[PDB]
């Protein structure tokens, strides 16, 4: 949904920022914590795409048992991974 | 040298970031988004750990010549290799 | 659960056990050791209530499928954490 | 076929353990040496996620019809997947 | 350190803290919150050592090499665990 | 060191006594407690190795500043991938 693209434009925003902040020979931590909060904040969106994936394998199986076999085990993989 | 590698690779990510949005708002695959945002997740990390690796080597290899100083400066450098 | 209260005492006894040592200059491996002990027995506590939350929502869903959704979508986000 | 799955996969890992047996008695490249002791280890983490992605999706796909007997299992196969 | 003792106190009474709300069927949310937290404040106690452990090690080197030697291997280990 | 190799060559014993596990319809628990072991131990060898090596970088430092910089920088990028 339109909420992930608000998200990812700011990480994007953020991204170019610290570009800005190496090529102005800013310092280690402060580029560091710019950096994780963006690390962060995409890793909130590939969290929240697998947690709703895995949400709707089990809230609306398949009805084929061996597709929503497989489908299942791959929505757990991500969530391992 | 160093600091145009980074940003060669924060340009990168951030291209692919905006590709990752024209794929969401098409409502395409599920599984190719991830795989992709997992891409620029890792180029993050990248970048943040040469950081913190180069930090932590330059504190080993040109300590401070006030000890006091070297001693803080080193746990800082070792404290951003632990989080 | 009294289950997870027994493991707390433990924990919070631990903690204290730890807090002689440091006032004893004691061992500091040992003392690393210890503290490693106390986070394990917290995080087990953890995993395991979210592992009971989990197990509820997938055996006892809800009545309403987008109540349930959003049930199951806050109980799996509890697992990707650490 | 997914039991065979694994055991080519494990054969694979025992093969790659013993080439990198052979590389520490010459005293090869360290760097090598980590890299694929790291590949064998993903291999055998692959195997083992495998069986408890397996192992937890037929608990929720093929509940048992015992409801006590049914939460006992399911808390198992989430604490695998937590550890 | 008396840093660190100050620390082990707060997440000892976080740790009964927690205790009562689960005596209190209390908000499933909350206790795993607070859990969380106690965690992660031993855990920067344990990040603190290791790091002054290990800082000490680079700093203030043995006098004998392979005496040094074995004590910065186990100082990495150390770090290398969680 | 000749400590490794030892502890590799258990591990290869217990991957082939794994297989003899599936291969005989063994359980989920067994089988993961096995390899959950080898694959510890392995890592056991990898964090041996790891850290030995930054050791060595640390305490043995080249004569070349780049070049000393260039291997610690390696040793330490072991350490925290
Ligand atoms: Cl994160
Ligand atoms: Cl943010
Ligand atoms: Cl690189
Ligand atoms: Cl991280
Ligand atoms: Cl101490
Ligand atoms: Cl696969
Ligand atoms: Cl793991
Ligand atoms: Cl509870
Ligand atoms: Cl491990
Ligand atoms: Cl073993």
């Amino acid at each position: 949904n339109s909420k992930y693209i608000t998200a990812l434009k700011r990480s994007e925003g953020q991204l170019r920022g610290i570009q800005k902040m190496i090529e102005g020979d800013r310092d280690c931590a402060d580029i560091v914590t710019q950096l994780t909060a963006v690390r962060s904040s995409v890793e909130r969106v590939i969290e929240m795409i697998i947690t709703e994936n895995l949400t709707e394998c089990i809230n609306q199986p398949l009805d084929d048992s061996e597709a929503q076999k497989e489908r299942l085990e791959k929505a757990i993989r991500y969530l391992i991974k």
